[PDB]
């Protein structure tokens, strides 16, 4: 007898399993599947080997007359299609139709769990074929996942394709087409100026040159790779022999989601041999880009000299080998991807000592003079590197990347150097500094109290509060080299070039983030929000009196839906958001019973305040809302976070007039495609309805509803509805239509391509992303520069606080 005690283990979906019983399917049974099907909403879109994959999941199912089928205001979770009899409806017990053999209902369920509306009831002894949700979104899910990962790997076999990036390859992973062959189907015939690549992904194929059997190609073969690049005539006649599978990719479609691929392919190319140098490592994207496309690119036969004693400043070895000389001694040998010239293009001026030998037969990229000039937009290339060297450090930072091209530049001009012996002060633990500093040369000791903290160097800087406060020093700054040289500016220059709005942003931001705040510090003044699953809370700190938001989740509500997983995800999301547009957080909160999140208080109301205050929008103001909501949903694309939930009702407005983001109880930091029904309903796109796949693409579709919204007036798809199925259906299938008073052609153009079903056609999609959008027609009188600064006067400045 041991003296320890060992603790005890422990709706609509339960009478299914009662009427189940296995049937193997007859010839005209998957038939009738088959048929039913695609009349479906969501399977219509589905192709025969995916629809009698579907049919295999489906449940034989027995009844007898008079029994129950399906209960009103119940968990949705089946659908069916009838298989002999007949049954009949009920709504509020009151008969309204009949339905035999080939009828379908409850179609509602494999969306997602409704309130059933009716009834049906069996008539006479009748027999169902069923699937579950669960089942159908899962085999929906696994097809398309499968398919994406194969023709991935299609991709990755590709020798054309090896230099695409990781996003690139995604990409173009979307514009694979499966096409099937029988027997005897001549897949491309010898002569014909083709345009496509084909893979074999299961059978065989013959191939003949001049009608004479050349060999078999066999699961793995793939074909066209030149067709992509070049318009040529095919070199053979393939064959297909048995029932065989391609995975094909088209150019017109490849051009459409990626551009011209050579143009592609050589940036990538370029901008990996760029980056090897520290000069060019500080150019942005765009810049390499263009000495990319503008590059000189030359073949040399052996023992050539390539240079000796032009205009040439960089040159880059794409094929074979060249022997570098300082006049007669050899100093290397530059390989594949190698290059020389960092000398020569920080100083334009200086004569070319060196002389580049080709030892084999060898292709060279070259950048001249004026290659660099242009991509600059300077003849001073010396000067513009060093201006871009700072800018690019300087934007690195909140308070200097969001301001104008224009202050941004007048700012770098006003730097100033000046240099420290080792052991100076630079700054003094106590002192109201003045000044911001970046490091040129040397490094220096960061210390508080006499203990040291970090070491900071070349291109590091420090002090940068001093800009927006005037406040003592919380550390010194001691140099740890000879002759330390820093770059810096003083707060005078700061004021003369940061105007009022964005310095009072600046100003409130830097404070609130940076104060410390514990719980008991809070009183609160009012609720402002009670969304069922919380309760947000206007409050002050008693110490700075500086005011917050605070939002309180209990862990009852948390629990109670399994998003013990979700709400430790949406803090990390929450807590990295970094941008003017989208709302920031302070810290989190802890306790035995309610989640807490603190954030600055936004005190100008919410968008639907403005677009019933200003009713259908002009361009200029739906330019300025989608504009603002375009950067913070870019900026979150940029962090690999799909927001899914995009509407107005998670828009504020702060005082000045600008947006801030609100709400990321549906976002996720994607891996690879989602699947997840999350959203707004009127507000999903089509592609997360279909269960078939989707990605950052769904936030775009949305920006194309709040649009709509902004000229229009009404939502475009399902805005008398309120059954959420009837909602779902317009978004799939209905018509979209424009209001007679839309008398902008470029607004509707807009609306219409972000309306757009398929992600693929959906502008601002395709590798140049949201720049096609910013640079669309609609927006072609609008100033993105003066938008990120806060230069541009919103619709409407909220006078006084609403709440
Ligand atoms: C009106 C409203 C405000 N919030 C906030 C919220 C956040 C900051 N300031 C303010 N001040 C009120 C101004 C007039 C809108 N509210 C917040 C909010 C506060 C703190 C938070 F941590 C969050 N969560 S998060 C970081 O995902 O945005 C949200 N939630 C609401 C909800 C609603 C209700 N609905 C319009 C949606
Ligand atoms: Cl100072």
């Amino acid at each position: 007898r041991c003296n320890e005690k060992k603790k005890a283990i422990f709706g609509e979906d339960t009478l299914m399993e009662d009427h189940l019983q296995l049937r193997e399917k007859l010839s005209e049974d998957i038939e009738m599947i088959k048929a039913s099907l695609k009349n479906n909403l969501v399977c219509s879109t589905l192709n025969d080997n995916e629809i009698l994959t579907l049919s295999n999941y489906m449940q034989f199912f027995v009844f007898k007359g008079g029994d129950l089928v399906i209960k009103q205001g119940e968990k949705g979770s089946y659908f069916f299609i009838i298989n002999s009899g007949k049954f009949d409806v009920y709504v509020n017990d009151k008969k309204v139709k009949s339905m035999g053999k080939g009828s379908s209902f409850g179609e509602a369920a494999l969306i997602h769990n409704t309130q059933r509306s009716a009834t049906i009831m069996a008539e006479t002894d009748g027999t169902l074929w069923g699937v579950q949700r669960s089942t159908f979104r899962a085999t929906l899910k696994q097809l398309s996942n499968r398919n994406f990962n194969e023709n991935r790997s299609f991709i990755d076999s590709v020798s054309v394709f090896d230099m695409l990036t990781e996003a690139q390859k995604n990409m173009i992973t979307n514009a694979c087409v499966i096409q099937m062959f029988k027997p005897g189907e001549t897949i491309v015939k010898q002569g014909d100026y083709g345009d496509v690549l084909f893979i074999l992904k299961e059978g065989k194929a013959t191939v003949f040159i001049n009608d004479k059997e050349i060999r078999v190609l066999n699961k793995g073969s793939y074909f066209g790779e030149r067709a992509l690049l070049y318009d040529e005539p095919r070199s053979a006649t393939i064959i297909a022999k048995e029932p065989t599978a391609c995975a094909s990719i088209c150019r017109k479609l490849l051009n459409i989601v990626l551009g011209n691929l050579q143009v592609v392919l050589f940036r990538n190319i370029m901008t990996e041999a760029l980056q090897q140098s520290e000069i060019f490592r500080q150019f942005s994207a765009e810049q390499l880009n263009d000495l990319a496309d503008t590059a000189i690119v030359r073949d040399y036969p052996a023992n050539y000299h390539i240079l000796h004693k032009k205009s040439v400043k960089y040159l880059i070895v794409l094929e074979g080998k060249v022997e570098l000389f300082l006049d007669d001694e050899s100093i290397g040998i530059l390989t594949r991807g190698k290059s020389f010239g960092d000398q020569y293009v920080l100083n334009q001026k200086q004569k070319f000592r060196h002389t580049v030998k080709s030892l084999d037969v060898c292709k060279i990229a070259l950048i001249t003079e004026s290659c660099l000039a242009d991509c600059l937009g300077d003849n001073n290339i010396d000067a513009s590197i060093d201006h871009n060297n700072k800018k690019s450090i300087i934007k690195k930072m909140y308070i200097f990347r969001y301001l104008s091209e224009q202050q941004c530049n007048l700012l770098i001009e006003a730097f100033r150097t000046t240099r420290y012996e080792e052991g100076d002060y630079i700054i003094q633990e106590g002192e109201v500094g003045s000044r911001f500093y970046i490091i040129k040369n040397g490094e220096v000791e960061v210390t508080k109290n006499g203990k040291r903290l970090r070491t900071l160097g070349k291109n590091d800087y420090f002090g940068e509060r001093a800009l927006l406060y005037d406040e003592p020093r919380t550390a010194s700054i001691i140099s740890k080299a000879t002759s330390v040289e820093c770059w810096f500016v003083d707060k005078s220059v700061f004021l003369q070039i940061i105007q009022g709005p964005m310095l009072t942003h600046l100003e409130e931001r830097i404070k609130m983030q940076d104060t410390k705040v514990e719980m008991h510090e809070l009183e609160t003044e009012r609720i402002i929000g009670r969304g069922t699953f919380g309760t947000v809370k206007l409050v002050h700190h008693k110490p700075t009196q500086i005011r917050y938001a605070l939002k309180c989740v209990s862990k009852r509500s948390i629990i109670s839906l399994n998003q013990q997983n979700n709400i430790k995800l949406e803090r990390e999301i929450t807590a990295e958001n970094d941008h003017p547009f989208i709302i920031r957080l302070v810290r989190t909160f802890k306790d035995s019973n309610c989640f807490y999140f603190l954030t600055e208080l936004v005190t100008g109301g919410e968008l639907y305040d403005a677009i019933r205050k200003l009713g259908l929008l002009s361009k200029p103001q739906a330019q300025f809302y989608l504009g603002s909501i375009i950067l913070a949903i870019e900026y979150l694309h940029e962090r690999n976070i799909v927001y899914r939930d995009l509407k107005p009702e998670n828009i504020l407005l702060d005082k000045q007039g600008y947006v801030k983001l609100i709400d990321f109880g549906c976002a996720k930091k994607i891996q690879g495609r989602a699947y997840t029904l999350v959203g707004t309903p009127h507000y999903m796109a089509p592609e997360v309805i279909l269960g078939k796949g989707y990605g950052c693409t769904v936030d775009i579709w949305a920006l194309g509803v709040c649009l709509y919204e902004f000229i229009c007036g009404p939502l475009p798809f399902g805005n008398d509805q309120e059954d959420q199925l009837e909602i779902f259906r317009d978004i799939l299938t209905g018509q979209l239509t424009f209001p007679d008073y839309v008398s902008d052609q470029d607004s509707i153009n807009l609306m219409k391509r972000l309306l757009c079903r398929l992600p693929q056609g959906r502008i601002g999609c395709s590798i140049n992303g949201f720049k096609d959008i910013k640079e669309h027609a609609f927006f072609g009188n609008f100033n993105w520069d003066k938008l990120a600064g806060r230069l541009l006067e919103p619709p409407l400045v909220s006078k006084g606080e609403t709440y």
